[PDB]
Protein backbone atom coordinates (compact mmCIF):
# COMPACT_ATOMS: atom_id res chain seq x y z
CA UNK A 1 0.00 0.00 0.00
CA UNK A 2 1.62 3.24 -1.26
CA UNK A 3 0.52 6.64 0.09
CA UNK A 4 1.20 9.79 -2.06
CA UNK A 5 1.54 13.23 -0.39
CA UNK A 6 1.85 16.72 -1.77
CA UNK A 7 4.80 18.83 -0.63
CA UNK A 8 3.59 22.18 0.67
CA UNK A 9 4.02 24.88 -2.05
CA UNK A 10 7.07 26.57 -0.43
CA UNK A 11 8.93 23.23 -0.25
CA UNK A 12 7.88 22.31 -3.81
CA UNK A 13 9.16 25.80 -4.84
CA UNK A 14 12.44 25.20 -2.95
CA UNK A 15 12.92 21.79 -4.63
CA UNK A 16 12.36 23.26 -8.13
CA UNK A 17 14.87 26.08 -7.36
CA UNK A 18 17.50 23.48 -6.24
CA UNK A 19 16.89 21.39 -9.40
CA UNK A 20 16.80 24.28 -11.92
CA UNK A 21 19.30 26.91 -10.53
CA UNK A 22 22.81 27.06 -12.06
CA UNK A 23 25.02 26.25 -9.06
CA UNK A 24 28.33 24.55 -9.55
CA UNK A 25 29.19 23.87 -5.81
CA UNK A 26 26.91 20.74 -5.75
CA UNK A 27 29.28 18.74 -3.43
CA UNK A 28 27.68 20.45 -0.36
CA UNK A 29 24.76 17.86 -0.49
CA UNK A 30 27.15 15.28 1.08
CA UNK A 31 27.97 17.47 4.11
CA UNK A 32 24.23 18.12 4.67
CA UNK A 33 23.24 14.39 4.68
CA UNK A 34 26.26 13.41 6.83
CA UNK A 35 25.37 16.24 9.26
CA UNK A 36 21.78 14.93 9.47
CA UNK A 37 23.10 11.35 9.98
CA UNK A 38 25.36 12.63 12.82
CA UNK A 39 22.37 14.47 14.45
CA UNK A 40 20.28 11.20 14.32
CA UNK A 41 23.26 9.30 15.87
CA UNK A 42 23.52 11.94 18.67
CA UNK A 43 19.74 11.47 19.35
CA UNK A 44 19.90 7.66 19.78
CA UNK A 45 23.17 7.92 21.79
CA UNK A 46 21.52 10.50 24.14
CA UNK A 47 18.31 8.46 24.55
CA UNK A 48 20.49 5.36 25.30
CA UNK A 49 21.99 7.10 28.42
CA UNK A 50 18.76 7.00 30.53
CA UNK A 51 17.47 3.90 28.63
CA UNK A 52 20.13 1.36 27.42
CA UNK A 53 17.46 -0.91 25.81
CA UNK A 54 17.23 1.78 23.04
CA UNK A 55 20.39 0.05 21.60
CA UNK A 56 18.84 -3.49 21.43
CA UNK A 57 18.20 -2.64 17.73
CA UNK A 58 21.99 -2.03 17.33
CA UNK A 59 24.91 -0.79 19.45
CA UNK A 60 27.08 0.29 16.46
CA UNK A 61 26.89 4.10 15.80
CA UNK A 62 28.28 4.82 12.35
CA UNK A 63 27.87 6.23 8.85
CA UNK A 64 28.51 4.24 5.67
CA UNK A 65 28.95 5.75 2.18
CA UNK A 66 28.18 3.20 -0.52
CA UNK A 67 28.62 4.27 -4.16
CA UNK A 68 27.31 1.90 -6.85
CA UNK A 69 28.43 2.80 -10.42
CA UNK A 70 26.15 0.10 -11.96
CA UNK A 71 22.94 1.42 -10.35
CA UNK A 72 24.30 5.02 -10.45
CA UNK A 73 23.46 5.36 -6.74
CA UNK A 74 25.22 6.86 -3.74
CA UNK A 75 23.78 5.41 -0.56
CA UNK A 76 24.34 7.05 2.84
CA UNK A 77 23.59 4.65 5.71
CA UNK A 78 23.44 5.51 9.41
CA UNK A 79 22.47 3.68 12.60
CA UNK A 80 20.93 6.83 14.15
CA UNK A 81 17.53 7.14 15.85
CA UNK A 82 15.70 6.67 12.52
CA UNK A 83 12.35 8.15 11.59
CA UNK A 84 8.77 7.20 12.37
CA UNK A 85 6.05 7.42 9.72
CA UNK A 86 4.92 10.75 11.38
CA UNK A 87 8.56 12.01 11.18
CA UNK A 88 8.69 11.30 7.40
CA UNK A 89 5.48 13.23 6.73
CA UNK A 90 6.56 16.12 9.10
CA UNK A 91 9.90 16.54 7.15
CA UNK A 92 7.48 18.28 4.65
CA UNK A 93 5.67 20.16 7.51
CA UNK A 94 5.59 23.45 9.52
CA UNK A 95 9.31 23.60 10.63
CA UNK A 96 10.36 22.85 7.01
CA UNK A 97 7.91 25.64 5.85
CA UNK A 98 9.37 28.51 7.99
CA UNK A 99 12.90 27.29 7.25
CA UNK A 100 12.18 27.07 3.48
CA UNK A 101 10.63 30.59 3.39
CA UNK A 102 13.56 32.09 5.41
CA UNK A 103 16.15 30.34 3.14
CA UNK A 104 14.48 31.51 -0.11
CA UNK A 105 14.28 35.06 1.36
CA UNK A 106 18.05 34.83 2.21
CA UNK A 107 18.76 33.65 -1.40
CA UNK A 108 16.88 36.74 -2.74
CA UNK A 109 19.01 38.88 -0.36
CA UNK A 110 22.19 37.43 -1.94
CA UNK A 111 22.92 34.34 0.27
CA UNK A 112 24.16 31.22 -1.49
CA UNK A 113 22.73 27.67 -1.66
CA UNK A 114 25.60 26.26 0.58
CA UNK A 115 23.93 28.07 3.54
CA UNK A 116 20.84 25.71 3.26
CA UNK A 117 21.71 23.81 6.51
CA UNK A 118 21.33 26.98 8.64
CA UNK A 119 17.63 26.89 7.74
CA UNK A 120 17.18 23.20 8.68
CA UNK A 121 16.33 22.24 5.08
CA UNK A 122 19.75 20.81 4.20
CA UNK A 123 18.15 17.49 3.07
CA UNK A 124 16.74 19.21 -0.08
CA UNK A 125 20.33 19.86 -1.36
CA UNK A 126 20.27 16.12 -2.30
CA UNK A 127 18.32 17.36 -5.42
CA UNK A 128 21.46 19.24 -6.66
CA UNK A 129 22.85 15.80 -7.59
CA UNK A 130 19.88 13.35 -7.47
CA UNK A 131 16.98 12.96 -9.89
CA UNK A 132 15.31 10.74 -7.20
CA UNK A 133 15.85 10.16 -3.50
CA UNK A 134 14.72 6.99 -1.70
CA UNK A 135 14.82 6.96 2.10
CA UNK A 136 14.57 3.65 4.05
CA UNK A 137 14.20 4.23 7.76
CA UNK A 138 13.54 2.32 10.99
CA UNK A 139 12.84 3.98 14.38
CA UNK A 140 12.57 1.78 17.57
CA UNK A 141 8.89 2.88 18.00
CA UNK A 142 7.70 2.09 14.45
CA UNK A 143 7.83 -0.21 11.38
CA UNK A 144 10.38 0.11 8.57
CA UNK A 145 9.28 2.72 5.98
CA UNK A 146 10.34 3.71 2.46
CA UNK A 147 10.01 7.44 1.59
CA UNK A 148 10.58 8.47 -2.04
CA UNK A 149 10.47 11.60 -4.20
CA UNK A 150 11.59 12.60 -7.73
CA UNK A 151 10.34 16.10 -6.74
CA UNK A 152 7.51 17.17 -9.09
CA UNK A 153 5.48 18.24 -6.04
CA UNK A 154 4.95 14.90 -4.33
CA UNK A 155 6.47 12.09 -2.28
CA UNK A 156 5.32 8.62 -1.36
CA UNK A 157 5.45 6.67 1.88
CA UNK A 158 5.05 2.83 1.99
CA UNK A 159 5.90 0.14 4.63
CA UNK A 160 9.20 -1.31 3.42
CA UNK A 161 9.15 -5.00 2.34
CA UNK A 162 12.94 -5.18 1.89
CA UNK A 163 15.66 -6.50 4.21
CA UNK A 164 15.32 -5.29 7.86
CA UNK A 165 17.89 -2.67 8.88
CA UNK A 166 17.62 -2.87 12.68
CA UNK A 167 17.55 0.92 13.28
CA UNK A 168 18.59 4.00 11.35
CA UNK A 169 18.24 5.57 7.95
CA UNK A 170 19.40 4.67 4.50
CA UNK A 171 19.49 7.52 1.84
CA UNK A 172 19.62 6.29 -1.75
CA UNK A 173 20.60 9.11 -4.11
CA UNK A 174 19.60 8.15 -7.69
CA UNK A 175 22.19 10.43 -9.36
CA UNK A 176 21.53 12.68 -12.38
CA UNK A 177 23.44 11.54 -15.54
CA UNK A 178 26.03 14.37 -15.30
CA UNK A 179 26.66 13.86 -11.52
CA UNK A 180 28.51 10.49 -11.47
CA UNK A 181 31.72 12.11 -10.04
CA UNK A 182 30.00 11.55 -6.62
CA UNK A 183 30.43 7.76 -7.15
CA UNK A 184 34.26 8.09 -7.42
CA UNK A 185 36.29 7.13 -4.33
CA UNK A 186 38.80 10.03 -4.59
CA UNK A 187 35.96 12.55 -5.08
CA UNK A 188 33.97 11.26 -2.07
CA UNK A 189 37.16 11.20 0.10
CA UNK A 190 37.97 14.77 -0.98
CA UNK A 191 34.43 16.03 0.00
CA UNK A 192 34.40 14.14 3.34
CA UNK A 193 37.93 15.47 4.24
CA UNK A 194 36.87 19.10 3.30
CA UNK A 195 33.35 19.28 4.88
CA UNK A 196 32.87 16.46 7.36
CA UNK A 197 36.35 16.04 8.92
CA UNK A 198 35.09 16.66 12.50
CA UNK A 199 32.02 14.34 12.51
CA UNK A 200 32.00 12.35 15.80
CA UNK A 201 31.13 8.99 14.22
CA UNK A 202 33.21 6.66 11.96
CA UNK A 203 32.46 7.39 8.31
CA UNK A 204 33.27 4.36 6.18
CA UNK A 205 33.58 4.74 2.40
CA UNK A 206 32.81 1.37 0.80
CA UNK A 207 34.92 0.21 -2.18
CA UNK A 208 33.15 -1.44 -5.14
CA UNK A 209 33.96 -5.04 -6.36
CA UNK B 1 19.17 21.34 49.15
CA UNK B 2 22.25 21.87 46.93
CA UNK B 3 23.93 18.94 45.16
CA UNK B 4 27.63 19.30 44.07
CA UNK B 5 28.99 17.23 41.14
CA UNK B 6 32.46 16.76 39.74
CA UNK B 7 32.98 17.45 36.03
CA UNK B 8 34.67 14.47 34.38
CA UNK B 9 38.44 15.15 34.00
CA UNK B 10 38.32 15.81 30.21
CA UNK B 11 35.59 18.46 30.67
CA UNK B 12 37.41 19.99 33.67
CA UNK B 13 40.56 20.05 31.43
CA UNK B 14 38.55 21.68 28.59
CA UNK B 15 37.15 24.35 30.96
CA UNK B 16 40.63 25.22 32.30
CA UNK B 17 41.96 25.49 28.70
CA UNK B 18 39.07 27.88 27.76
CA UNK B 19 39.73 30.00 30.90
CA UNK B 20 43.56 30.11 30.65
CA UNK B 21 44.33 30.11 26.84
CA UNK B 22 45.17 33.45 25.17
CA UNK B 23 42.36 33.78 22.61
CA UNK B 24 41.16 37.17 21.54
CA UNK B 25 38.07 36.05 19.45
CA UNK B 26 35.92 35.64 22.65
CA UNK B 27 32.69 36.95 20.97
CA UNK B 28 32.01 33.40 19.58
CA UNK B 29 30.45 32.40 23.02
CA UNK B 30 27.29 34.36 22.02
CA UNK B 31 26.79 32.43 18.76
CA UNK B 32 27.21 29.11 20.65
CA UNK B 33 24.55 29.91 23.33
CA UNK B 34 22.12 31.37 20.75
CA UNK B 35 22.64 28.24 18.59
CA UNK B 36 21.84 26.03 21.62
CA UNK B 37 18.75 28.20 22.41
CA UNK B 38 17.59 27.79 18.77
CA UNK B 39 18.09 23.96 18.97
CA UNK B 40 15.96 23.84 22.22
CA UNK B 41 13.27 25.97 20.45
CA UNK B 42 13.29 23.56 17.45
CA UNK B 43 12.82 20.61 19.91
CA UNK B 44 9.72 22.07 21.65
CA UNK B 45 8.28 23.27 18.29
CA UNK B 46 8.72 19.73 16.83
CA UNK B 47 7.22 17.99 19.89
CA UNK B 48 4.26 20.46 19.73
CA UNK B 49 3.30 19.15 16.20
CA UNK B 50 2.09 15.69 17.38
CA UNK B 51 1.20 17.04 20.88
CA UNK B 52 -0.08 20.69 21.07
CA UNK B 53 -0.42 20.54 24.91
CA UNK B 54 3.44 20.76 25.00
CA UNK B 55 2.87 24.57 24.52
CA UNK B 56 0.52 24.99 27.57
CA UNK B 57 3.70 26.17 29.40
CA UNK B 58 4.08 28.91 26.71
CA UNK B 59 3.31 29.40 23.01
CA UNK B 60 5.94 32.16 22.46
CA UNK B 61 9.19 30.81 20.86
CA UNK B 62 11.93 33.40 21.27
CA UNK B 63 15.36 34.41 22.53
CA UNK B 64 15.98 37.42 24.77
CA UNK B 65 19.41 39.02 25.41
CA UNK B 66 19.43 40.96 28.66
CA UNK B 67 22.63 42.81 29.62
CA UNK B 68 22.82 44.29 33.13
CA UNK B 69 25.79 46.67 33.68
CA UNK B 70 25.05 46.95 37.46
CA UNK B 71 25.21 43.17 38.10
CA UNK B 72 27.80 42.74 35.28
CA UNK B 73 25.61 39.98 33.80
CA UNK B 74 24.54 39.03 30.30
CA UNK B 75 21.45 36.84 30.46
CA UNK B 76 20.31 34.74 27.49
CA UNK B 77 16.69 33.62 27.85
CA UNK B 78 14.83 31.16 25.63
CA UNK B 79 11.42 29.47 25.67
CA UNK B 80 12.82 26.21 24.23
CA UNK B 81 12.19 22.67 25.51
CA UNK B 82 14.25 23.33 28.66
CA UNK B 83 16.25 20.76 30.59
CA UNK B 84 15.34 18.11 33.13
CA UNK B 85 17.52 17.46 36.17
CA UNK B 86 18.94 14.36 34.29
CA UNK B 87 19.69 16.62 31.26
CA UNK B 88 21.71 19.05 33.45
CA UNK B 89 23.85 16.27 34.91
CA UNK B 90 24.28 14.58 31.43
CA UNK B 91 25.61 17.92 29.93
CA UNK B 92 28.79 16.78 31.87
CA UNK B 93 28.39 13.13 30.64
CA UNK B 94 29.45 10.63 27.90
CA UNK B 95 28.49 12.69 24.76
CA UNK B 96 30.30 15.73 26.27
CA UNK B 97 33.33 13.42 26.99
CA UNK B 98 33.87 12.14 23.39
CA UNK B 99 33.17 15.64 22.04
CA UNK B 100 35.61 17.25 24.53
CA UNK B 101 38.39 14.70 23.72
CA UNK B 102 37.87 15.14 19.92
CA UNK B 103 37.89 18.99 20.26
CA UNK B 104 41.09 19.04 22.38
CA UNK B 105 42.72 16.63 19.86
CA UNK B 106 41.65 19.03 17.01
CA UNK B 107 43.16 21.99 18.98
CA UNK B 108 46.49 20.07 19.24
CA UNK B 109 46.27 19.46 15.46
CA UNK B 110 46.00 23.24 14.89
CA UNK B 111 42.18 23.85 14.96
CA UNK B 112 40.98 27.00 16.70
CA UNK B 113 38.61 27.51 19.67
CA UNK B 114 35.82 28.98 17.37
CA UNK B 115 35.29 25.42 16.04
CA UNK B 116 34.01 24.27 19.53
CA UNK B 117 30.36 23.93 18.34
CA UNK B 118 31.28 21.19 15.82
CA UNK B 119 32.13 19.01 18.81
CA UNK B 120 28.83 19.68 20.64
CA UNK B 121 30.64 21.41 23.54
CA UNK B 122 29.88 24.98 22.45
CA UNK B 123 28.35 25.78 25.90
CA UNK B 124 31.86 25.75 27.50
CA UNK B 125 32.89 28.80 25.37
CA UNK B 126 30.79 30.80 27.90
CA UNK B 127 33.97 30.55 30.11
CA UNK B 128 35.91 32.75 27.60
CA UNK B 129 33.90 35.69 29.00
CA UNK B 130 32.28 34.46 32.26
CA UNK B 131 33.87 33.81 35.64
CA UNK B 132 30.57 32.04 36.62
CA UNK B 133 27.61 30.67 34.71
CA UNK B 134 24.17 30.17 36.29
CA UNK B 135 21.57 28.20 34.33
CA UNK B 136 17.85 28.33 35.32
CA UNK B 137 15.80 25.80 33.38
CA UNK B 138 12.29 24.36 33.24
CA UNK B 139 11.27 21.33 31.12
CA UNK B 140 7.53 20.31 30.89
CA UNK B 141 8.36 16.93 32.55
CA UNK B 142 10.28 18.30 35.57
CA UNK B 143 10.66 21.01 38.27
CA UNK B 144 12.57 24.26 37.78
CA UNK B 145 16.33 23.79 38.41
CA UNK B 146 19.33 26.06 38.93
CA UNK B 147 22.69 24.75 37.57
CA UNK B 148 25.84 26.71 38.45
CA UNK B 149 29.60 26.52 37.91
CA UNK B 150 32.62 28.83 38.39
CA UNK B 151 34.63 25.94 36.84
CA UNK B 152 37.24 24.70 39.35
CA UNK B 153 36.14 21.12 38.61
CA UNK B 154 32.58 21.18 39.92
CA UNK B 155 29.01 22.33 39.38
CA UNK B 156 25.94 22.42 41.57
CA UNK B 157 22.31 21.57 40.91
CA UNK B 158 19.46 22.80 43.21
CA UNK B 159 15.64 23.10 42.77
CA UNK B 160 15.10 26.78 41.93
CA UNK B 161 13.13 28.84 44.51
CA UNK B 162 12.97 31.94 42.27
CA UNK B 163 10.20 33.22 39.99
CA UNK B 164 8.67 30.49 37.73
CA UNK B 165 9.67 30.75 34.07
CA UNK B 166 6.99 28.57 32.45
CA UNK B 167 9.36 26.64 30.15
CA UNK B 168 12.84 27.17 28.75
CA UNK B 169 16.31 28.11 29.83
CA UNK B 170 17.88 31.20 31.28
CA UNK B 171 21.75 31.54 31.00
CA UNK B 172 23.26 34.08 33.38
CA UNK B 173 26.84 34.91 32.38
CA UNK B 174 28.64 36.52 35.37
CA UNK B 175 31.21 38.38 33.23
CA UNK B 176 34.95 38.61 33.97
CA UNK B 177 36.08 42.18 34.89
CA UNK B 178 37.77 42.79 31.48
CA UNK B 179 34.80 41.42 29.44
CA UNK B 180 32.13 44.13 29.99
CA UNK B 181 32.07 45.04 26.24
CA UNK B 182 29.51 42.16 25.98
CA UNK B 183 27.05 44.33 28.00
CA UNK B 184 27.14 47.14 25.38
CA UNK B 185 24.18 47.35 22.98
CA UNK B 186 26.26 48.14 19.84
CA UNK B 187 28.69 45.29 20.64
CA UNK B 188 25.88 42.73 21.18
CA UNK B 189 24.10 43.92 17.97
CA UNK B 190 27.38 43.62 16.03
CA UNK B 191 27.95 39.98 17.24
CA UNK B 192 24.31 38.93 16.61
CA UNK B 193 24.37 40.48 13.05
CA UNK B 194 27.76 38.72 12.28
CA UNK B 195 27.13 35.21 13.77
CA UNK B 196 23.43 34.67 14.37
CA UNK B 197 21.77 36.56 11.47
CA UNK B 198 19.91 33.43 10.18
CA UNK B 199 18.48 32.14 13.51
CA UNK B 200 14.79 31.16 12.94
CA UNK B 201 13.47 32.76 16.15
CA UNK B 202 13.11 36.46 17.13
CA UNK B 203 16.17 37.59 19.07
CA UNK B 204 15.32 40.59 21.24
CA UNK B 205 18.12 42.71 22.73
CA UNK B 206 16.79 44.39 25.87
CA UNK B 207 17.77 48.03 26.57
CA UNK B 208 18.72 49.02 30.14
CA UNK B 209 16.83 51.75 32.15
C1 LIG C 1 12.57 12.38 4.45
C2 LIG C 1 13.99 12.91 4.25
C3 LIG C 1 14.86 12.42 5.43
N1 LIG C 1 16.31 12.65 5.20
C4 LIG C 1 17.03 11.85 4.24
S1 LIG C 1 17.18 13.70 6.14
O1 LIG C 1 16.27 14.48 6.93
O2 LIG C 1 18.25 14.34 5.44
C5 LIG C 1 17.97 12.58 7.26
C6 LIG C 1 17.29 12.29 8.42
C7 LIG C 1 17.83 11.39 9.34
C8 LIG C 1 17.15 11.24 10.64
N2 LIG C 1 16.86 10.10 11.21
N3 LIG C 1 16.26 10.39 12.43
C9 LIG C 1 16.23 11.74 12.59
O3 LIG C 1 15.79 12.33 13.57
N4 LIG C 1 16.79 12.29 11.49
C10 LIG C 1 17.01 13.67 11.26
C11 LIG C 1 18.27 14.23 11.48
C12 LIG C 1 18.50 15.59 11.21
C13 LIG C 1 17.45 16.38 10.74
C14 LIG C 1 16.18 15.84 10.57
C15 LIG C 1 15.96 14.47 10.80
F1 LIG C 1 14.74 13.92 10.65
C16 LIG C 1 19.06 10.75 9.07
O4 LIG C 1 19.63 9.88 9.94
C17 LIG C 1 19.71 10.98 7.87
C18 LIG C 1 19.16 11.89 6.96
O5 LIG C 1 19.86 12.13 5.83
C1 LIG D 1 24.15 23.05 31.73
C2 LIG D 1 24.55 23.98 30.59
C3 LIG D 1 23.32 24.18 29.67
N1 LIG D 1 23.52 25.27 28.68
C4 LIG D 1 23.52 26.65 29.12
S1 LIG D 1 23.59 24.97 27.06
O1 LIG D 1 23.70 23.55 26.85
O2 LIG D 1 24.43 25.87 26.34
C5 LIG D 1 21.94 25.40 26.57
C6 LIG D 1 21.00 24.40 26.60
C7 LIG D 1 19.68 24.66 26.26
C8 LIG D 1 18.75 23.53 26.16
N2 LIG D 1 17.55 23.47 26.68
N3 LIG D 1 17.00 22.25 26.31
C9 LIG D 1 17.87 21.59 25.53
O3 LIG D 1 17.69 20.49 25.01
N4 LIG D 1 18.98 22.37 25.41
C10 LIG D 1 20.12 22.08 24.62
C11 LIG D 1 20.28 22.66 23.35
C12 LIG D 1 21.43 22.41 22.60
C13 LIG D 1 22.42 21.57 23.11
C14 LIG D 1 22.25 20.96 24.36
C15 LIG D 1 21.11 21.24 25.12
F1 LIG D 1 20.92 20.64 26.32
C16 LIG D 1 19.28 25.98 25.92
O4 LIG D 1 18.01 26.28 25.56
C17 LIG D 1 20.20 27.00 25.95
C18 LIG D 1 21.53 26.72 26.29
O5 LIG D 1 22.41 27.74 26.25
Amino acid sequence: EVETFAFQAEIAQLMSLIINTFYSNKEIFLRELISNSSDALDKIRYESLTDPSKLDSGKELHINLIPNKQDRTLTIVDTGIGMTKADLINNAGTIAKSGTKAFMEALQAGADISMIGQFGVGFYSAYLVAEKVTVITKHNDDEQYAWESSAGGSFTVRTDTGEPMGRGTKVILHLKEDQTEYLEERRIKEIVKKHSQFIGYPITLFVEK
